[PDB]
């Protein structure tokens, strides 16, 4: 589940949605939301997007659905910027790999 393709489109997300959710949707009275992978299937459908959020336990998930209202703008702001017809689904994960 990981063509050159899906690895190399990840790491375009990556920068790309890290702007947009930063400088865009982002309230700015909450710290960065740090991208740390964009993890996409081999036909681009869905893409996994692991992320570090600072705060409590209830920031954290107040930063997830932040983010999942705003997949609508996100999924747009995101196709604007890329030649790539049809967006993948977006799924926010958080990051376990890191304590």
């Amino acid at each position: 589940m990981s063509s050159m393709r899906a690895e190399r489109v990840g790491e375009q997300m990556k920068k790309e949605l890290m702007d947009i959710i930063n400088n865009k949707v982002k309230d700015p009275r909450v710290g960065f939301i740090t991208i740390t992978d964009v993890v996409l299937t081999n036909d681009l459908s869905q893409a996994k997007v692991f992320l570090t959020v600072l705060g409590n336990d209830k920031e954290v998930e107040n930063t997830f659905k932040a983010l999942d209202k705003a997949k609508g703008f996100i999924k747009s702001e995101l196709g604007s910027r890329m030649r790539l017809r049809i967006m993948p689904e977006l799924m926010y994960e958080y990051d376990q790999s890191i304590e």
